[PDB]
């Protein structure tokens, strides 16, 4: 996971 903020990257 990179950043695209959705597959649970950081934003989770």
């Amino acid at each position: 996971h990179e950043v695209p903020s959705g597959p649970n990257p950081i934003s989770n």
